[PDB]
Formats: structure tokens, sequence, C-alpha cells
């Protein structure tokens, strides 16, 4: 019901507050990159899509959101070996235009793998 | 040959050499988002993909490069209708440890969809 | 005791720890941009003062750090009329090689004028 | 002419282009942070001068610029030994309400020093 590449990363959202959205996924044999680590771009989609979907709830029938910029660093090298992330976005500015969330995902310690800030743009009714 | 999700990505490299990486794909119906457009996390993994291509093609077998993080600017939207898109990593800075490089992806007529600047590190023999 | 250009920024540090800084500053008629706003660069500078003095104190005795990238968003004007901004640093990463910090600059009502990401490097003894 | 704060650093406009803006300037003493090397937001504030110049003069009469975020990258230590700087301004993208643009910042070799992306937002009236 989130479209088809967020089913193709296999996000389960948890929660999609107007303040918070959680979502938990694996690495797969399919998202690895050649050395057998997640491909950094899953990271980076990941970070997009919990964001987007906070960023929507928030925005609810107000208007539409739109991608403008996601920076993602990984911090941690990812594996099937490591079990099952949960993803978590946070507002960091919602305004008229703009919006801007930060997504921490980590895994089952705590230990934070990868971490992203999305800009996304209102377009209002 | 380049591993499982860049497969799944569709990217087809016409070149990778130690100093330019480029690569054709096209917007496909399981990339997109719930209205219609290219996911945003596709760019980011495009651009991930792209520039690591190009990092590695460098380092040779001098050593491995690991992501570190990826920046990517979403600039106009991409449609299936938009045809074929060309995504090309240009060098910014190679030295002993760090790797940064500038991927732009582009349509047919030169426009500018999508832009990405990723961090590497090189971990030498 | 922290250099010429804190100085001149007019930063005054109420806490350095290893996991947190926070120091408050001005705007001032000399650090504005034409319009009667703070100059933009401003902002950059006092979230890479405010993170680098408290990786620095993180790493104590262990090594230098040396400034690697510096993103910082402004999300509002700030005036001469605006008082006291307060910025605070958070640790996001703090590992062998690398530290990530978080900068988060308020005014007085808690309003986020600016937030800025600092990737440092360690070079340790 | 341009402010306060971009006199303060020194900053010498060679061209300031709809389509590129050029400005000189040296690493000073009350620029540097503790250990003798240029203080990151110096290259920060830089970057956002040098871009906005250019995109203030691609927009012209249209409207006013408003600075919305700075990313900039510091690659070599830059001291007073290193002379002369130049910061070259290169559009990235230039719509009806954003604006990208690139600096680099290169000593008298060629060498890149920083560079930065810099997204403002075109107030039109």
């Amino acid at each position: 019901r989130l479209g088809p590449y967020v089913e193709h990363l296999g996000l389960q959202f948890e929660r999609i507050d107007p303040d918070r959205a959680v979502a938990y996924w694996s690495v797969r044999a399919d998202l690895l990159q050649p050395h057998g680590i997640l491909h950094g771009g899953v990271h980076c989609a990941v970070v997009e899509s919990v964001a987007s979907a906070a960023a929507d709830r928030w925005l609810g029938d107000r208007g539409t959101v739109v991608g403008v910029s996601n920076s993602t660093d990984f911090f941690a090298p990812a594996t099937v070996a490591d079990g099952r992330l949960t993803s978590t976005a946070l507002p960091v500015h919602r305004g008229a235009t703009q919006q801007v969330w930060s997504v921490e995902t980590v895994d089952a310690a705590g230990r934070l793998v990868a971490r992203g800030q999305v800009r996304l743009h209102n377009l209002r009714l």
C-alpha cells in the first residue's frame, strides 16, 4: 500500500504518525553489493521511504510531499547475519513549504548502522 | 557481475574507467513511488552504484572501497514516459584513504534529473 | 583559548564534555549579509566550532581531530533582533577513525534556526 | 559592497556573472583554528558567499535569493603558507523556486582544497 519499491525493500511499518514513523526490515541476499554487505543505496532508499511516510502523514489532506534531497551516512557494514534493522524517522523541521526528517537505522543492539536526513517539499492544495 | 541490487536497478554500464563510469537505465513500474514517479531511493542507489564502480576501478588491486556517505538531490520528477537515463560519475577527490565522486543523472535531452556526491573509504592492502 | 576565528564569532562555551558541547552567541551587525540577516557561513562556522570542540574533548589525549565535512541547513532568518542563540553539539557516531556530530542552533523560544552535521577524522597517536 | 562578513573574509571578486562567480582570498592568522590551519567554517562561509553572489546575479531584478543549505567538504589543510586561494561557483540547477551551485576552492597549483554545494531559494517578485 506504500508503492512497489517499498515492497521490494521489505519494509514493514510499525508506526506512521505525523511526528514519527518506524519500519522494520532485514538485509537479504538480493540487496547486497559484491562483497557480501548491504548495498549502500538500500540504506538511502529506506531512509527516503521512512521519512516520506512520516512527511506525508504530517501533511495529511493539506497537500502532497515531493522528495528534494537525501543525505545518508553508512556507519557500519550490515549483513544477513545482522538480523532485523529498525528505521525511525524523526522530525527536524515541518513548515509551510519544506520538511526535514532524520532517519536512524539501528540493529537489535541499538548499534547505529546508518543515518539519513531527508528534505521534502510541500505541494499544498 | 556487479551484484544483485545493481542488477535489479537495471543499470547497464557503458564505461568503467579509473576516471569515469557511465551507466544507462530506465524508470520502471516497480521502481515508482505511490504517485507514478521514480522513488527517490532509486536515484540514490544508482548514484551509489555508478560512483562505487568508478572508485573500485580507480583503486584497482591496491585495496577495496567501502561506501561512507551519499548525498543526492532530486531536481525533476522522472517517470516511465521519460525514457532512458544516463548516469555519469566523475572524480572530485581520489587520495590515500578517501575518494569523492560526483554522479549526474540526465535524460535524453541533457536535462539534469538528479545529482549525487558519494564519499568512499579506501581499504588498502 | 579556542582560536582566533572562534573568538571573532563571539561564541561563549557553557559546556564542553566528551558527549556534548554548548555555546551561546548573538547575531551582530558585522556578521550580516546584505539584506540584514545573518550570513549563512556564520551558521556553518558555529556548527563547525561547536562540534569540533566536542569531538576534540571526546578524543582527548588519544589524538587530534581534523574537519572532514560540514552540512548545515538554515531554517529561519536570524537577525540582531532575535537575541541570544544557543548551539548544542550532540554525538551521532564516535569511533576509531571517524566522528559525526549534530549541532542545533536555537533561539530563546526553542525555535530551530539552523542545524548542521559535522564529520571529523581522528588522527590518533 | 557585498556585506560586512564577506569583507571580513577578505574575498575579492574577479567575476560575478549569471553563470559563474570567481573570488580570490588568502588564509590569514585570524582565520585559523588552534593547530595553525584554516578554520573549516571559513571554507563554508566562502562557499556560501561565492555561490550566493552568482545566484543573486542570475536571479537579477526578478527576486531575491535566500540560503537554504550548505554542504562543504574539506580535502586538504590550508595554511598561511599556501598562498592565494581561488573559489569558483558553477551552476548545477537554476529553476523557478530553487538554485543549486557548486563551489570549488583551489590553490595556485590547481589542488582542490575544499568544495561545497549550496542550495538557495528564489523569492520572486
